[PDB]
C-alpha cells in the first residue's frame, strides 16, 4: 500500500490533447483508434501512445463541463439532473421495467460511480481459463492504484457498518485491503480524502501528449471494414451533426471499448451479430456471430432503507461486508426532494424527509441473463433495448434470500441497535422508506427479492470471451478489431468492478504492444 495517490486536485492536464470533434483535422490515419472514453478505454488508449498514435473517440463532453461529477458531495446531483442527451448521466429502463443509468461523459462510468475501488478475486484469473500473466496484472493495479485509489479515512456510518458486519458473523476482519476476499474490510476508494473524485480521465495523464489525441462529442456511428476481413476505421459525428472518417494503418486497429450497452449496439449497427436478426432489420452481415448482444448481465441490488431518530453523517461506500453468495454494503445518505433516478427501480418511491441508510446485498453472477437489441436500425444516439430478466435462474433467488436474511443479523446487531426509533426487541423498531425485511419460511424473502429488485449498476457481457471474442480480446473472425469494457465478461470479477476494468484497458494494451513487437 506504499503505492497508493495522495488527496490532490483532479488532474486535467490531458486537456492539452483533447479536441472538439467538429475538428476535421483530427480526421486521418492512426495506429489504434479507441471507441468509448471510459473505465476500459482511457487506460488503453493512454498505453497504447507509449509507442503509437492513438485516437480516442468519446461520445460525452469534457467533466469540467459537469462539475457535480468532480466531487462526492456531487454524486446525487448527477442522478437527479434530467438527461437532456449531454448530461454525463443517460438514463434507461430495462424491459424488466428497473430504472437504470451509463455514462456519458470523457472517463466514463468511473466520472458518475459510488468510487468503491477492489481488486478482482483472485480465483477469477483460473475461472475464466485465460493465460493471463498475473505478474503483469498485479503491476497494472499498482499502476492505477499509484494514480487515483486512496486509503480511506474513517466515516462514523462505515465503521458502524464494519462493526455490523462482523457482529452479524461475515467473518474474518481483514482490515484494511483492496482484495476481493470473504469477510469484512475497509478498501480503497476513488474518492480522495478531501472529497475529490479521481477518475479514468486522469489515467489519459500517463499517455505520450505526442502520440495520444482524444475527440469528445464523437458519437461513433459504424466500425468500417475491409475477402479476408478487418476493421480498417470509423465513421462518426459531431455535436453539430457533421460526419468523419478515421482510419488505421499497417498492423494497427480498432478497439471497441463502449461498454455493456454501447459496444454490442456499435457491432450490431456495423453488421457484426446473429445473421438472422441482422438480416431480418436488412443490416449486410459483415461477421456472423450468434452471441453478439447476447449475455447480458445486470447483478441485482436489493435493500432497506432505515430512518435514525438522530442524524446519521453521509458517508461514501467504503466497508464491505463480502461471502461467496452476497456481497453487503451501506450508504448513509441526505433527504432530498428530487430523487436520484436508478437509486429506486422506479420513480414512483417515497422521499425521504431524513438522513437514511440505504442498506444493500448484491447477488453475484448473476445467473440470470438477458440481451442487447438495436431500437433504431442507424442511429447510435437512439438507446437500445436492454433486458436482464432478473431472477429467471431460481440459484439468484435463492442467493437473495440467503443475503436479505444477513440483512436481518445486521439489523439485530448491537451496532446498528441505536439507530432503532423503539427500543423494542424486534427489528420492526427501526423506522423504514419503503418496504422492510418481511417469518420462519422463504416464501416472503422471496415476494420481497423479486419485488423490490434495483440494479446495482455492474451490469457486464453481450461481447463475451469465448463467445464474440478470443483471449487475447480479438472479435472472432475479424482482424485489426478488439473489444475491451465490461461487455467481455459473464460473471463479475468482484463486489465492485471499475478497479478490474481500469486494470484490464492498460493490460490488453500492453498485450497488443507486446503482440506488435514480434
Ligand atoms: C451509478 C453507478 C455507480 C457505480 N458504482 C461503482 C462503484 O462504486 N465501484 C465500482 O467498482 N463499480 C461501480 N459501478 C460499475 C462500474 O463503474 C462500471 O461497471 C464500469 O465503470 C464500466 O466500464 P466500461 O469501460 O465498461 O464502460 P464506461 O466506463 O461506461 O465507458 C464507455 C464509454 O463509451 C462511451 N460511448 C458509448 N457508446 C459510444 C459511441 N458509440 N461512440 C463513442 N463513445 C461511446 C460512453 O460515453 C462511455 O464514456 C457503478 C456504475 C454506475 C452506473
Ligand atoms: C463543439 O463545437 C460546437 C460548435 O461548432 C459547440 O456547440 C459544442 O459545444 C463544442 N463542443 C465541445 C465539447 O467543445
Ligand atoms: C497479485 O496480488 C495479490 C494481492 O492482490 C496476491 O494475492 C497475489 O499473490 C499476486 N499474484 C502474483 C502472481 O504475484
Ligand atoms: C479511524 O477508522 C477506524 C474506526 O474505528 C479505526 O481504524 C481507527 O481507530 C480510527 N481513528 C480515529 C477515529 O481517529
Ligand atoms: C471467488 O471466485 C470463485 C469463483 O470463481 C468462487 O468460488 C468464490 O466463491 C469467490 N469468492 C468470493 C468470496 O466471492
Ligand atoms: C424502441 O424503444 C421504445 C421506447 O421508446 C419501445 O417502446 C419501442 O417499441 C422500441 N422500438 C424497437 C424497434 O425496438
Ligand atoms: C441457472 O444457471 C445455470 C447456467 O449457468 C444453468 O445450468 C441452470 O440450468 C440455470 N437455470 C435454473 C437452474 O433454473
Amino acid at each position: 500500500h506504499h503505492h497508493l495517490a495522495n488527496t490532490s486536485a483532479h488532474d486535467f492536464s490531458y486537456l492539452k490533447f483533447v479536441y472538439n470533434a467538429t475538428d476535421t483535422s483530427l480526421e486521418g490515419s492512426y495506429d489504434y483508434i479507441v471507441i468509448g472514453g471510459g473505465t476500459s478505454g482511457c487506460p488503453l488508449a493512454a498505453t497504447l501512445s507509449e509507442k503509437y498514435k492513438v485516437l480516442l473517440l468519446e461520445r460525452g463532453t469534457i467533466a469540467t463541463e459537469y462539475p457535480n461529477t468532480l466531487t462526492a458531495d456531487g454524486f446525487a446531483y448527477n442522478l437527479q439532473q434530467q438527461d437532456d442527451g449531454k448530461t454525463p448521466v443517460e438514463r434507461f429502463v430495462s424491459e424488466d421495467g428497473i430504472d437504470n443509468v451509463r455514462a456519458r461523459i470523457l472517463g466514463g462510468t468511473t466520472i458518475i460511480n459510488a468510487g468503491v475501488y477492489a481488486r478482482a478475486n483472485i480465483s477469477f484469473y483460473s475461472q475464466t481459463g485465460i493465460e493471463w500473466d498475473l505478474d503483469l496484472v498485479n503491476k497494472t493495479y499498482e499502476w492505477v492504484e499509484d494514480a487515483i485509489v486512496v486509503k480511506p479515512n474513517n466515516q462514523s456510518w462505515q465503521s458502524v457498518i464494519g462493526e455490523g458486519f462482523l457482529e452479524a458473523g461475515i467473518l474474518p476482519d481483514n482490515g484494511f485491503s483492496l482484495d476481493h476476499e470473504a469477510g469484512t474490510r475497509l478498501t480503497g476508494s476513488t474518492f480522495d480524502n478531501n472529497g475529490t473524485r479521481h477518475a479514468a480521465d486522469e489515467l489519459l495523464n500517463k499517455g505520450d501528449p505526442n502520440n495520444l489525441l482524444v475527440a469528445v462529442q464523437a458519437s461513433v456511428e459504424k466500425i468500417l471494414f475491409s475477402s479476408n476481413l478487418s476493421a480498417i476505421g470509423v465513421i462518426y459525428t459531431d455535436s453539430d451533426g457533421n460526419s468523419h472518417q478515421a482510419f488505421v494503418r499497417g498492423n494497427g486497429e480498432v478497439i471497441v471499448s463502449a461498454g455493456t450497452i454501447g459496444t454490442p449496439q456499435l457491432l450490431l449497427l456495423s453488421g457484426v451479430g446473429p445473421e438472422s436478426y441482422l438480416s431480418s432489420l436488412n443490416i449486410t452481415v459483415v461477421q456472423p456471430n450468434p452471441y453478439v448482444g447476447q449475455f447480458v448481465y445486470d447483478n441485482p441490488r436489493n435493500f432497506i432503507n432505515i430512518l435514525p431518530p438522530n442524524p446519521i453523517e453521509a458517508s461514501v461506500v467504503t466497508v464491505l461486508g463480502i461471502r461467496s453468495d452476497y456481497y453487503q454494503v451501506s450508504a448513509s445518505v441526505l433527504p432530498f426532494s428530487t430523487p436520484l433516478f436508478s437509486l429506486f427501480p422506479t420513480t414512483s418511491y417515497p422521499l425521504p424527509n431524513s438522513t437514511f441508510a440505504h442498506i444493500v446485498s448484491q447477488v453475484p453472477g448473476p445467473l440470470s441473463h438477458g440481451s442487447v437489441t438495436l431500437n433504431s436500425s442507424s442511429d447510435v444516439r437512439i438507446a437500445p433495448n436492454i433486458k436482464f430478466n432478473y431472477y429467471s435462474n431460481s440459484t439468484d433467488l435463492a442467493n437473495c434470500v440467503s443475503g436479505m436474511k444477513k440483512l436481518g443479523d445486521l439489523l439485530r446487531t448491537k451496532a446498528l441497535e441505536p439507530y432503532k426509533a423503539r427500543d423494542v426487541l424486534g427489528i420492526d423498531g427501526f423506522n423504514y422508506l419503503g418496504v422492510p425485511l418481511p417469518q420462519t419460511d422463504d416464501a416472503s424473502f422471496e415476494t420481497f427479492c423479486l419485488d423490490n429488485v434495483a440494479s446495482y449498476w455492474h451490469y457486464h457481457g453481450g461481447s463475451l470471451v469465448g463467445k464474440v471474442l478470443d483471449d487475447s480480446f480479438r472479435v472472432m473472425g475479424i482482424k485489426a478489431l478488439r473489444v475491451v469494457d465490461a461487455s467481455t465478461f459473464p460473471y463479475e470479477p468482484n463486489s465492485h468492478p471499475q478497479g478490474f476494468y481500469l486494470m484490464l484497458g492498460r493490460y490488453v494494451g500492453l498485450q497488443i504492444l507486446q503482440e506488435r513487437s514480434i
